[PDB]
């Protein structure tokens, strides 16, 4: 039945998950508040936007202007782009071989807006993704873990929900792949507990990405 493997990318494809939550953390409390790399991890899936005005209503009790939103979506990007680029996730080209070969369309659905990522996908994972088979945060009105980038990714590949397996690494993501009535498997590349994935909505549950690929042939749909 399968056609389609819709994945994830940050902390699934890049290991930038580190960057993200360092950059998320020192930005905010360059602005005078406080969110540990934990709580950025939590909000991984967002859209820049999004984790922002979040982040404001938590903290401060009120919205966050237009103003505030690009001035600190910049300075994030800005800090996350000092660090040195980041790296593939050890098991994602294994495992993207390993769905190429048996036939699969491989798709990205992130919350990313960041450019620096988005394009090295070809040169990290060469002959696997298509622009117009993935959904970026320029694409949504509403991310994760609303179902609408997923939702979008069906409709890109002319898929329907069972056609389609979800890869990822967040609780937010895996909500939003679950909500959209996808089969969704999770991954633990960061700290959190994996229950946290599990309560989310996440149908299967990895360690890790070599795990998954290393498992991959015995799951079966
Ligand atoms: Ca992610
Ligand atoms: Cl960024």
């Amino acid at each position: 039945k399968l056609k389609a493997v819709l994945f994830d990318m940050d902390g699934v494809l890049f290991n930038s998950m580190p960057y993200h939550s360092e950059a998320w953390h020192q930005v905010m409390k360059t602005h005078g508040l406080d969110l540990s790399r934990e709580e950025a991890y939590m909000h991984n899936g967002r859209t820049g936007a999004s984790t922002i005005n979040i982040v404001f209503q938590r903290e401060l009790g009120k919205e966050a202007t237009q103003e505030e939103i690009e001035s600190i979506y910049h300075e994030k990007s800005i800090l996350f782009n000092s660090y040195p680029e980041a790296e593939r996730m050890p098991g994602a080209w294994e495992l993207l071989q390993k769905v190429k070969s048996e036939g699969l369309t491989p798709m990205v659905v992130t919350g990313s807006g960041q450019l620096s990522l988005l394009e090295r996908l070809e040169h990290n994972f060469p002959g696997m993704f298509h622009k117009e088979l993935m959904v970026t945060a320029f694409d949504v009105k509403y991310g994760k873990p609303n179902p609408e980038p997923y939702l979008m990714a069906l409709k890109k590949g002319g898929l329907k929900a069972d056609e389609a397996v979800v890869i990822e690494n967040a609780p937010l993501g895996v909500e939003a792949g679950h909500k959209a009535g996808i089969f969704t498997i999770a991954v633990n590349t960061g700290p959190l507990d994996g229950q946290v994935l599990l309560d989310a909505g996440a149908d299967l549950l990895f360690p890790s990405m070599q795990t998954l690929c290393d498992s991959w042939d015995t799951i079966m749909l």
